[PDB]
């Protein structure tokens, strides 16, 4: 799992759901 949820998670931070909206 190790480099899948670190670039994953890494993604929704800066978009936090809406399309770069909040960085959740």
């Amino acid at each position: 799992k190790l480099g899948f949820f670190k670039r994953q998670y890494k993604d929704m931070m800066s978009e936090g759901g809406p399309p770069g909206a909040e960085p959740q």
